[PDB]
């Protein structure tokens, strides 16, 4: 088909039982942070507490879309992203989920 870039999303996964949302509290890395699984990626505030996001493998941060703060997060909405080298994240450097919008929460 076409083979340009080649990421991965990383979806709010829910931290919690009725984790409807979260907070990115911190992000512990960084964009070119190498990151080693266990590796704290980042941290969620849940209505429990402030949970801490464990990386799956190693990788380098990608893109990290929504950035520490972002109050109102709902679960699979991609908070970063990760590739398999940093030659990638350049790339990703500069990455827009449909580029479309005004100013605000859009989506086309």
């Amino acid at each position: 088909g076409s083979s340009g870039s080649s990421g991965q999303k990383v979806p709010l996964p829910s931290l919690s039982p009725t984790m409807q949302a979260g907070t990115i509290a911190r992000w512990e890395k960084k964009e070119g942070d190498k990151i080693n699984e266990g590796d704290l990626i980042a941290e969620v505030e849940t209505d429990k507490a402030t949970v801490g996001f464990e990386s799956l493998e190693e990788c380098y941060m990608a893109k990290i879309l929504v950035a520490e703060g972002t109050r109102d997060v709902p679960i699979g909405a991609i908070i970063c992203i990760t590739v398999g080298k940093p030659e990638d994240i350049e790339a990703f450097k500069n990455y827009t989920l449909d580029s479309s919008a005004a100013s605000g929460p859009s989506s086309g």
